[PDB]
């Protein structure tokens, strides 16, 4: 369980390390997903080891540019039809139509 | 030898990953380094294994 008071999952992360644990399931929100991800790779929890997968919807999401070079195999579930013609460009129009981001 | 006219040493890490060479000895003035240390945490070529 993620600490409660906030999402510093320095001291869990750090177990994990001393466990070994590679290939570790995530159940969080795509918000707190990127927090446990950088406070991980500050870590270095985040090589050619490491093997996520995150139950997040939201993965895509994820700015992984940061991360995209470091080699972890990453894995997670998309639900949104991105991959779609219409379904994309609902996604342009809510990006223009969301003027405060 | 970091690539010169640039400082992005992505190649370089690259190969060191598929070299596997895990001790290193930079040389470098101090903005380069850290510009070195920084390209080598994004490829995660940055933990305890590495020196
Ligand atoms: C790539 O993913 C496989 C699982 O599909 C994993 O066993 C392997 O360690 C990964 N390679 C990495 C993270 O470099």
């Amino acid at each position: 369980q993620l600490p409660a008071d906030t999402k510093d999952a320095k001291p869990l992360l750090k177990e994990m390390k001393r466990g070994k644990e590679f290939h570790v399931i995530f159940d969080c929100s795509h918000e707190m997903a990127a927090g446990i991800l950088k406070q991980a790779l500050a870590m270095g929890m985040m090589t050619e080891y490491y093997h996520y997968i995150f139950t997040t919807l939201d993965l895509f999401a994820l700015d992984v540019e940061p991360y995209r070079y470091s080699g972890v195999n990453m894995t997670g579930f998309r639900i949104l039809n991105t991959e779609n013609t219409q379904v994309s460009s609902i996604i342009e129009k809510w990006s223009m139509e969301r003027l405060q981001a």
